[PDB]
């Protein structure tokens, strides 16, 4: 976590830098991939 870690996206696999994705987890590319992966699947 100091350049760009990069964050993939668990639900639709895109992979970003920490600072573009979704701060709140990171995991997810969005708020909705979250609900969604939680809401419609588990791990
Ligand atoms: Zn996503």
């Amino acid at each position: 976590g100091s350049g760009s870690e990069p964050a993939v996206c668990e639900m639709c696999g895109i992979v970003g830098t920490r600072e573009a994705f979704f701060s709140k987890t990171k995991r997810f590319c969005s708020v909705s991939c979250s609900r969604s992966y939680s809401s419609n699947s588990k791990k």
